[PDB]
């Protein structure tokens, strides 16, 4: 009975499976979009209305006044302003602001030319403040939060951050199917098997009824009960087959980790007969018999048409994660250097009186 689903027969895939259900109420950084330059713009835009005329620091409303509201950089630099007008109304906010520039008790003339100096100072960090609040924007759903909902998503079939469990509701599409062999197919019409704990499920359970491959996924697992007939108390025999894993993720968790989990999964699914199979396959289907399958049945599941294998719920989630963590991983590492940037131009205009003065 060596082509029969025996016991350990399915250890090397619940292994990789293993990784993927660790997965599960992730509690992981991200890279953080260091956002320090943002502050350091404001406290130019800041020293530069400082400076300005009382005829230009009487305008600040929520558009610009007649005459200006249609000039488009009127209408790009306005919240801008309006915001360092807001900051510079607060209390010795105003005064900080000269001394750290050498512009306490300035002469008026010393003034304007301190602001004229500061117009190519400006010009050059707009397009680098422009550049970190795109990055901001465009990172921000790349959240703990948001990956966490995410994997349990994937893992559990449940959209949320944290107590996700295994329930057969949510784990299979619509609930566990009439028959085993049923449940254990994806991308079919009649998708089941959606989730990573559904897999799992698909490839480790103890059937009731005898003729079972219990403890196809290793020696150690404690099944105390079975999946009953047809899944219908999966459950239970999933925490015993859980119990045995404790994989973890590298923290913060990375896209590289990320795909290649996808790509060990893909490296491992088999093809025979027109579909694709995870766990050992004999024959008949994916029925928990051991003389038939233990495993999930990708149908129609061909080398050629594998872009399916991606569109399986739970393999999306996860590739949409690891897409999302691939841009922020790049977006963050840029914004160091940005921020550092943005704040070497604060310096800089904080230096511009004492070439003036001298
Ligand atoms: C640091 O703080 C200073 C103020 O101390 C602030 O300066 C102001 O910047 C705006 C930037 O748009 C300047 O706006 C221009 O204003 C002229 C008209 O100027 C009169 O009106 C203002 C209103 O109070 C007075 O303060 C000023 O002294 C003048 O009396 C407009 O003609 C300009 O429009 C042209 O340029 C825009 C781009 O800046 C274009 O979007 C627009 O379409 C116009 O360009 C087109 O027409 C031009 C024909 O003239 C042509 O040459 C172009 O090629 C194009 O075809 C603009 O609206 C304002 O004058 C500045 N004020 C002072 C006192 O300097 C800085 O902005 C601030 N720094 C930063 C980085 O925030
Ligand atoms: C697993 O169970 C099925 C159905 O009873 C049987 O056909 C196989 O021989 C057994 O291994």
């Amino acid at each position: 009975a060596a082509d029969d689903v025996n016991p350990d027969d399915n250890k090397e895939d619940f292994a990789v499976l293993c990784a993927l259900a660790a997965l599960a109420n992730l509690q992981t950084t991200v890279p953080s979009i260091d956002t320090s330059g943002l502050a350091a713009y404001d406290n130019l835009q800041q020293l530069n209305l400082s400076l300005s005329s009382k005829e230009w620091k009487s305008l600040f409303p929520k558009q610009p006044p007649e005459g200006f509201q249609s000039d488009p950089t009127w209408r790009k630099q306005w919240p801008i302003w309006v915001t360092a007008a807001a900051a510079l109304k607060a209390e010795n906010k105003e005064a900080a602001v000269l001394a750290r520039a050498g512009l306490t008790n300035a002469p008026e003339e010393l003034r304007n030319r301190a602001r004229l100096a500061l117009i190519p100072l400006l010009a050059q960090a707009e397009q680098i403040r422009d550049r970190l609040s795109e990055i901001q924007k465009q990172n921000e759903d790349t959240t703990p939060t948001a990956i966490a909902k995410a994997l349990n998503k994937a893992v559990y079939g449940q959209d949320k951050e944290t107590g996700a469990v295994y329930n057969s509701a949510d784990c299979f599409s619509g609930n566990v199917a009439d028959s085993t062999q049923n449940s254990c197919k994806a991308g079919n019409q009649a998708s089941k098997a959606t989730t990573v704990a559904a897999t799992i499920v698909c490839v480790c359970h103890k059937k009731n009824g005898g003729n079972d491959a219990a403890n196809a996924c290793g020696r150690l697992i404690n099944h105390q009960s079975d999946a009953g007939a047809n899944l219908a108390t999966a459950s239970s025999d999933f925490g015993d087959i859980i119990a045995t894993c404790a994989a973890r993720p590298p923290k913060p968790l990375t896209a590289a980790y990320l795909d290649s989990a996808l790509a060990a999964v893909s490296a491992r699914i088999r093809f025979k007969n027109g579909n694709g199979y995870l766990g050992k396959f004999k024959a008949t289907g994916c029925t928990g018999s051991a003389a038939e399958g233990l495993c999930v049945e990708y149908t129609a599941l061909t080398a050629a048409t594998m872009q399916n294998f991606y569109k399986i719920p739970w393999v999306k989630e996860i590739s949409n994660v690891a897409e999302a963590l691939k841009r922020t991983e790049k977006d963050a590492a840029e914004s160091t250097l940005l921020s550092t940037t943005l704040k070497a131009s604060e310096n800089q205009g904080n230096s511009v009186a004492q070439k003036l003065i001298k």
